[PDB]
Formats: structure tokens, C-alpha cells, sequence
């Protein structure tokens, strides 16, 4: 597999989404509106997270995942419907890709 685990840490200051994988992931993150959404596209690996979204995540209303094929390769799209406006921050560390969804406060 490429993606081996997927974790969501809902908290009031920021919700963290973690995607763990066997190789460093190429990704792109972007926004959509009507409804407010955050979208992550993952290459080589298609990471799908589901049923991990708690009914009390202050940020994430829900998460849908789908993979599409490009030749023998696969692109996975993760879609997070939101409860409030976010400023996402994404960083990689080893085989983990971290996305933290902050509200409107970016630095203390």
C-alpha cells in the first residue's frame, strides 16, 4: 500500500488530519465554496478517510474520498466539508502528511 493509516484529531484550536504512507506523498490542497470545503489531492497514493469524522469535530462536518486512475497510476481526492472558515496549513514529515485546519487566528 501507499497510504497505511489515516487519523483525525478534532480539537477547538485546530483539527489535525494525518495521513501516513510508505513514500512521501505529492499533494495539492485547495478550497471550494457553497458549501465551504477543503480538498486534498494525493498522488501515487489515494488516501481515503471515513467514519473517523466525529459528530463533534469543530472544523469538519464530513469527509468524502474517491480515487481515479491515470494509466496505471492513481490520484485520490479527499474532500472535507467545513463547519467554519479555515486557514489550512500542510506540512510533510517522513511518511506522514499533516493538515491542520485553523480558524482565523494564524499565530500566537
Amino acid at each position: 500500500n501507499t497510504l497505511r493509516g489515516l487519523d483525525v484529531s478534532r480539537t477547538g484550536s485546530g483539527a489535525q488530519v494525518v495521513v501516513t504512507g510508505t513514500r512521501p506523498p505529492t499533494f495539492t490542497v485547495f478550497r471550494l465554496s457553497g458549501p465551504e470545503r477543503l480538498v486534498v489531492d494525493l498522488s501515487s497514493a489515494d488516501a481515503t478517510g471515513i467514519k473517523g469524522h466525529h459528530e463533534g469535530s469543530g472544523p469538519v462536518s464530513g469527509v468524502v474520498a474517491s480515487q481515479f486512475s491515470d494509466q496505471r497510476a492513481s490520484v485520490g481526492r479527499v474532500l472535507l466539508a467545513l463547519d467554519k472558515a479555515s486557514q489550512y496549513d500542510v506540512r510533510a514529515d517522513g511518511n506522514r502528511v499533516v493538515i491542520s485546519v485553523d480558524g482565523t487566528s494564524q499565530s500566537v
